[PDB]
C-alpha cells in the first residue's frame, strides 16, 4: 500500500523536482484520493523521509573490508537501480535550498547526520584492527569520505552522466581508501 | 552605471528564492530600474546568470597574475585562493551557493543550465591545459592520463564545494580546503591509478 504511494511521489519529485510538486499530484499520480494519501503520508516531507529511508534500508541490508565493497556496490547501485538513481538525482539535482524547501532539507539532514555517525563508527573500529593508523584524524577523515563521494555524485549527476560511473567510482575509492591509511594529511 | 546594481539584484533575488521562482520583473524591482532599462542591459534573466558566472570568472582570473615560481605552482595557489574567496566574498559565496543549492535541474532551468554547462567547458579547458603543461614542465608524469585526471579535480573540487554548503558551512574551510586539495595535488603527482 504505502510502497505505491512512496514511488509516485518520487516519480513526480524526479520529473518537477520537490518544491514545484503538489500532495495533489502525487495523490494523482498513485491514483488515489487526496484523501487517501493523507492518511499514510501527512505531507510531502513525509513521502521525502520514507523514500530516505528504503535507500537507507536497502544499504543496511546489503550486508572494514566491508566499507570498501559497501562504497563500490553504492555506485554500481546508482546505475543498475532505478529508485536509487532517481532518489539520488532528487537529492542532488532536484532539491533547491529555498525557504520553501526547509522541511525537506531539515529531513535530508537528519538521514545525512546518521551516515555521518555511522562513517565514524567504522573508522573508529577500523583504527582497532590495524587497518588505519592511532594518530588518523577522524573528524577530517569523515569530511574528507563525505566530500569525496558527495563530489563523484554531483560530477556524474550534473554532467548529466557524461562520464563512465562503472569505470571511475572504483578508482575514486581506491584512491580515497589509500589516502586513508597512509596519506600524512589526514592524521592529527 | 546601474549594469552593476541589476546584477547585484539577480545575485541576491536568486540567492533568495533560487533561479526557476525568480522573474525578470522582480530583479528590476529589487534593483531600483525600470523594466525597459533591464531589457536594455539584458535581453532575460539567464544573461543575466551568464553575466554573474562571467564576473565570477573575471575575478578569479584577474588574479592569476598576482597569484605567480611555476604554473603547477600557481594552479595549487589559484585552488587555495578560490577556497578563501569563497569563505570572504560575498560575492562568490552566493554565486557558488545558487549555482551548487538553488538552481534545480528542471526544464524550467534548463536554459539557465545550459549556460551553467558553458563555463564548466571553458573550466575543463582550462585544467586539461594545467596539466598539459605540468607534464612538459615534468611536475606530473608523462603517462598521466589527463581525461581522468580532469574528472577527478572537477569530483574533487565540487565535494569539498556541495560538502561545505550542504553541511550549512560547519567545518572550519579555511583548514579543510588546504588538506583536500593537498592530498588531491598529491595524488595526481604519485598515484598510481591516475597513469595510463
Ligand atoms: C582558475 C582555474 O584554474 C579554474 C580551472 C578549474 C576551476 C575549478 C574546477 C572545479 C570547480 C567547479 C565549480 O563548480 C566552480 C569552482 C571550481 C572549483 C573551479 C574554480 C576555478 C578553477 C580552479
Amino acid at each position: 500500500t504505502k510502497e505505491h504511494l512512496m514511488l509516485a511521489a518520487l516519480e513526480t519529485f524526479y520529473r518537477k523536482g520537490i518544491a514545484r510538486t503538489s500532495l495533489n499530484e502525487i495523490a494523482q499520480a498513485a491514483g488515489v484520493t487526496r484523501g487517501a494519501l493523507y492518511w499514510h503520508f501527512k505531507n510531502k516531507e513525509d513521502l521525502f523521509d520514507a523514500l530516505f529511508q528504503r535507500i537507507c534500508d536497502d544499504i543496511e541490508n546489503c550486508i572494514w573490508t566491508v566499507f570498501r565493497h559497501t562504497l563500490l556496490h553504492f555506485f554500481e547501485r546508482l546505475q543498475s537501480n532505478d529508485i536509487h538513481y532517481k532518489f539520488h538525482n532528487i537529492l542532488f539535482l532536484k532539491c533547491e535550498h529555498t525557504e520553501q524547501n526547509a522541511a525537506v532539507i531539515a529531513i535530508a539532514r537528519k538521514h545525512q547526520a546518521i551516515w555521518r555517525e555511522k562513517i565514524t563508527a567504522v573508522l573508529t573500529e577500523a583504527v582497532e584492527n590495524q587497518d588505519l593508523a592511532d594518530d588518523l584524524d577522524k573528524e577530517t577523515a569523515v569530511i574528507f569520505i563525505k566530500s569525496t563521494l558527495d563530489g563523484l555524485i554531483w560530477r556524474w549527476f550534473s554532467s548529466g552522466e557524461s562520464f563512465d560511473l562503472g569505470k571511475t567510482a572504483p578508482r575514486i575509492i581506491g584512491i580515497m581508501m589509500d589516502n586513508l591509511e597512509n596519506h600524512p594529511c589526514l592524521r592529527r
